[PDB]
């Protein structure tokens, strides 16, 4: 029982994010414009979206809906509206704690799922079970209803709040937030939907079967080419604890409600079936990962409060869900398995990962080098990381296609790929002490040429040394395990004091004290990836047996090790001006 | 050997102008304007389509494709090029020659394939002959490679004659027009898309194929809500012998392309399968029928000549194709058959036409009814004609179901929809009677009580005199033949009197000489109708046996006479101000 077709899953979640990257390209360039774009979002809001709702709740069969895995899941949304409107409740600020709790509640709770979350649905769930897809447009519409009136009451008191007239009359602002709800054309359309299921027993008509399969088959690559128009130039600047908010809102999101959802869904789903309820469960993990939807950036539009930090939520939410869907769902199928083609699933993985690196960092460097900014300090250590990096993802690209043809190039393409890492791991550390040096304003003399023979000649003497005197090891067709223990040994030696040099350099930054306000996140969040480098290779020496802790830590490792050029995009490439 | 699904082709029919009404719909409330409508436009011709064109260029098997039907229809739309070319070159003005010989060819054999063409031939033709769908995508790219630089040639030219410095160099302007060829998306797609089936051996790669399917199928619906979106206020006014040229251009597309179509198919495909044949000669006049593409009226927008006549042609014959593809294709589906089976086909067609009719009939008589006019005349007599033609749609829904259940409901049902249609009859005549007598401004006060109750006696009479005198045929499943030869009669003396009068108040009203401006070219599009009427009862009772010619006949008279509601509606119910 596999239970999910995760060999396709890739595929689907390069559709869903090319079409918005497309979106995203054509907006910036300034192919369409933002007035222009609202007319395709009126097109999508208004007549390809409650097509396709109506049509998938026409043709829905309520006989065969297990309501467990359902209620289940909406309790779990409750738990993570009612815990954070109740903190944001105490914490926040009074001339803004109403607009707060009724705005960041449904910011947490609100996943993009007719856009997003069905076409990867669609993917994992076709071919193996196929009724978890009518789940979607069964759950979306129900958690809409039952979650926001509660916050649309919150909006409507701080609305109240300026005029403060104490009228009372809570009819009057109770009924204007559920009339609200009942004007959006998800819920309506839900509501014909299922009256419709019943009056023409569950069958569309066929003078409108085609007009509706037209009008709803464009809904998902319009929607998603709308949702990358909207994300143009809406990152803005934050604040100061406006970051660590944010942080926290994506992180409830995206971590905590799916904990929730599995949590719930096993608590609550008491089948007699162990593969249902664990193909509930992981399902159920996999529904929460979906991105923060625009309608909540849309209704902060319209209450015209806090637009920024929605905005801001929601397009950095979309970005960061993108690898958090692939990590997640293959986590999940990493229970049973075997323990020998689990190495070619993380063989898998990493390619699937180096693609999308390689191009993002082919982009960067192509921006780099083009805006005459690689000269100057301290981007050239930058380009000459993105170089390294770029030579670990084509090393991979070696890598897949001669591990059984000859030893001599898996020999070279390891020693390169290997040389290449160390090297990043290394400039990290150079990275960080360059930026320490340029942080003291001294008249010290930067040898930039010395740093950049020690980053290309440390781990290159590494490499040769685990040359001369590592064992090769036949049997392993892993990359972790090509000279044994001796290789481990030197990447736990040169990942321990790359992040020992950069951890002093980062905390002798703050003492002192574009450019060096992006600089540090992106030498900040290679620290996390050189930690968890570092953990699995001392995971590996002190226990004999690999558990699956050190399986999900070694996934975590390729993931870290070998996805740090989109990271270095994200922060460097995605940037106008340059 | 059906070689159609004839079936579901009026399901495809509803889609496909389902949309364009959804767009117009949008365009004219002002829920998306011109403006957004121009980005909306800027999504659907440089993303859905050039992905759309890509993926079915790199899936297309080459070894399949009869060439023969290939160039046939491109031999035909050359032949059609240069008849148009040539009268356009001898007849139009000097100062306008050049810009007419470009523009006109282009008009009269650019079909409209991508959007409407390709949903009508995958319903026509999905699962009985598979392999005519890539035709739409080989022939219309090499049709526009094969025609467009010639009519360039020609727009340049009078680009030229402004400017007028006699400077020669035939390669400036030629390659000019070869080069606006080449930069047409669809070219370039093409040429891409036939490079990489054989780079790739006719197979999409994985990682790409699901962002090509979702940029594709987003490619229909969009396009069509933009084509919808093009004709909003664009038909505007025109001039004396515009009418006629477009009447001209409109004809030569829709009509006299398919026939050439048609018989350089039967003349040049020599192949050994007769029933092979038969399909490709249908497919080949089926093509032909598609209407003007909106890349016409865009290629007009851009040398900004001739901009009105174009963009008028194209929204005009958008509408006119509507029937004339349904009309075609139960045309040619009509050969071989069964006798009695076909009246079952005649009573399909004209339930479905009745279905548009009848909607379309209730929009203009809301319409009619809110804005007031209806109390003036001669609007009144209008009113009485379009609750008739209701009349007769509603007893073509009730004969439908009621055929097979009793007799008396029956006979209600052919009373009720007869003295309709013999009250449309005459009431043709009665509404030219009265333009007649308005037109000459004396001081007679019109009896319009009278003539209303003429217009619902008289039939009321006839179909009295009908069920008295006439004999029941109970072997007779057509409406046609309910009393036998004195039904026949009556209809038949009937439309003769109304053209008859109608005719000599027409007359009457050009030697005398909104509202006058479009009233005569209802009263006069009506009188063909009954013309075609006339001549079908002329048929039955001076020929004994009907023949095919009669087959055709009956079907026109089905047209005829259930879809004057839809011309109705084009004429009036489309219209501002009201
Ligand atoms: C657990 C972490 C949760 C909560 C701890 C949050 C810590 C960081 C935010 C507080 C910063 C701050 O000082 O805010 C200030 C302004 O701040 C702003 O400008 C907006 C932030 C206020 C609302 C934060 C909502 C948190 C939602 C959380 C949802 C996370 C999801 C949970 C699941 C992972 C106002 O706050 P204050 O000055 O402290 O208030 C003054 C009153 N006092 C003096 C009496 C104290
Ligand atoms: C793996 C592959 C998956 C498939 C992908 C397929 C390929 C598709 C790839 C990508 C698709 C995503 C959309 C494409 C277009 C981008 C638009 C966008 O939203 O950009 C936003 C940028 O966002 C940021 O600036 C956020 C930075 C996040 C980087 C760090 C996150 C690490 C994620 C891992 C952590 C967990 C690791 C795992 C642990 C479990 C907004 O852009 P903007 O508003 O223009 O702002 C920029 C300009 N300005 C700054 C000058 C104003
Ligand atoms: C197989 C899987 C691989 C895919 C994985 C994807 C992952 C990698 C994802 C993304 C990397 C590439 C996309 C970058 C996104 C930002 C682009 C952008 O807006 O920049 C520029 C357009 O630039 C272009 O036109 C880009 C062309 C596309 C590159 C690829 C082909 C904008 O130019 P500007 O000067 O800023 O505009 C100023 C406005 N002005 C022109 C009006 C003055
Ligand atoms: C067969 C019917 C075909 C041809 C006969 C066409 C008859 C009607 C059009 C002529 C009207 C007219 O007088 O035009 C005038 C202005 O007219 C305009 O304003 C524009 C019309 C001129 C170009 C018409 C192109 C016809 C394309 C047809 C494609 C149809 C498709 C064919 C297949 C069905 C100019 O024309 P003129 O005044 O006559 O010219 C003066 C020169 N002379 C004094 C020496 C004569
Ligand atoms: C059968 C059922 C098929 C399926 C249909 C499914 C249902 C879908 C139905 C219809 C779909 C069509 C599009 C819907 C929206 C209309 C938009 C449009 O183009 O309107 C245009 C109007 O056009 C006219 O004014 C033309 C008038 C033609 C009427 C006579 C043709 C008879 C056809 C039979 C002859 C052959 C008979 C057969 C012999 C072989 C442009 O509109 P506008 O620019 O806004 O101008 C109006 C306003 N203004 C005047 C104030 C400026
Ligand atoms: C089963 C098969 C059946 C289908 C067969 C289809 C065949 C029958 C086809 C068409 C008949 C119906 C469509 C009419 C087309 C024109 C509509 C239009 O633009 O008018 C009005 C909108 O009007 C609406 O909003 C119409 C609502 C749709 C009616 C059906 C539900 C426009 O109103 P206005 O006052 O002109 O706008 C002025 C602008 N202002 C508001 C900014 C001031
Ligand atoms: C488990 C996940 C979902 C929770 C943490 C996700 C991380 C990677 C997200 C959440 C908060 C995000 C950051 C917070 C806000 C900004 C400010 C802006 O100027 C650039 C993007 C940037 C720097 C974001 C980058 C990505 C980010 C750090
Ligand atoms: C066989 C077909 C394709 C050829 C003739 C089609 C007929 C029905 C078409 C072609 C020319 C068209 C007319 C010519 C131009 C106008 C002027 C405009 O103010 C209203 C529409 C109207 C009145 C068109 C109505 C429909 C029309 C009469
Ligand atoms: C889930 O449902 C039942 C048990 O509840 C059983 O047929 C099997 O475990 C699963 N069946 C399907 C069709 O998913
Ligand atoms: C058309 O092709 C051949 C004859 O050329 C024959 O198999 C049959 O008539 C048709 N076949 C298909 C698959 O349409």
């Amino acid at each position: 029982p596999p239970s999910m077709s995760i060999t396709r899953l890739f595929p689907a979640l390069l559709e869903c994010f090319g079409i918005v990257l497309c979106g995203y390209i054509a907006g910036r360039a300034n192919v369409i414009t933002s007035t222009q774009a609202k007319g395709l979002g009126n097109f999508v809001s208004r007549f390809a979206l409650p097509a396709l709702l109506f049509k998938n709740m026409v043709v829905l069969n309520f006989s065969n809906v297990d309501w467990s895995f359902l209620y289940s899941i909406l309790i779990a949304k409750a738990s993570v509206f009612f815990i954070v409107c109740v903190l944001t409740l105490l914490v926040a600020s009074p001339d803004s704690r109403f607009s707060k709790a009724g705005l960041f509640p449904i910011f947490a709770t609100q996943s993009n799922d007719f856009a997003l979350g069905y076409p990867i649905v669609e993917a994992l769930y076709q071919t193996t079970y196929p009724e978890y897809l009518q789940y979607i447009y069964l759950v979306a519409p129900i958690s809409l209803m039952m979650l926001n009136p509660i916050g649309f009451i919150f909006c409507e008191i701080q609305k109240w709040k300026d005029t403060q007239n104490a009228s009372q009359n809570k009819i009057k602002i109770v009924g204007l937030g559920l009339l609200r709800v009942l004007q959006n054309p998800i819920v309506f359309m839900v509501f014909i939907g299922i009256a419709f299921n019943f009056i023409l027993d569950r069958k569309v008509p066929v003078y409108v079967e085609n007009f509706l399969d037209g009008l709803g088959n464009s809904f998902s690559g319009s929607a998603l080419f709308y949702l990358g128009l909207t994300m143009v130039g809406k990152i803005k600047r934050l604040k100061k604890s406006a970051f660590v908010v944010l942080i926290l809102l994506i992180t409830a999101k995206l971590l905590v409600l799916p904990l929730l959802c599995r949590e719930m869904v096993e608590l609550l789903d008491k089948g007699d079936s162990v593969v249902n309820h664990t193909s509930l469960s992981n399902y159920a993990f996999l529904y929460g990962v979906f991105p923060v939807a625009p309608g909540v950036a849309i209704f902060a539009t319209q209450f015209n409060m806090e637009v920024e930090i929605i905005t801001s939520g929601m397009v950095i939410s979309t970005f960061v869900s993108a690898p958090i869907m692939y990590v997640s769902a293959w986590l999940l199928t990493f229970p049973t398995m075997d323990p020998k083609p689990l190495a070619y699933a993380i063989q898998n993985v990493s390619f699937d990962i180096s693609i999308v690196s390689l191009i993002s960092l082919i982009w960067s460097l192509a921006i780099l080098l083009l805006s005459k900014k690689y000269k100057q300090l301290p981007h050239m250590l930058t380009t000459n990381l993105l170089i390294a990096q770029s030579i670990v993802c084509a090393g991979m690209m070696i890598w897949n296609f001669v591990k059984e043809k000859n030893f001599v190039g898996q020999i070279l393409v390891f020693v390169l790929l290997y040389s290449s890492l160390y090297s990043t791991y290394l400039w990290t550390g150079l990275l960080a002490i360059s930026l320490f040096l340029l942080k003291k304003r001294e008249r010290v003399q930067i040898p930039v040429g010395i740093i950049i023979i020690s980053g290309w000649g440390i781990p290159a003497l590494l490499v040769g040394v685990l040359l001369i005197t590592g064992k090769h090891n036949g049997d392993s067709i892993d990359s972790a395990f090509f000279y044994g223990k001796e290789q481990m040994i030197t990447t736990a030696v040169t990942l321990f004091c790359s992040i020992l040099i950069a951890g002093i350099s980062l905390m002798c930054m703050n003492q002192t004290a574009l450019q060096l306000t992006r600089h540090v996140l992106l030498c900040l969040l290679l620290i996390i990836g050189l930690f968890a480098n570092l953990s699995s290779c001392l995971w590996w020496l002190f226990n004999q047996e690999p558990g699956r802790l050190y399986v999900e830590l070694q996934f975590f490792c390729a993931v870290f090790n070998f996805g740090q050029g989109f990271i270095s995009f994200g922060i460097f490439g995605l940037d106008k001006h340059l």
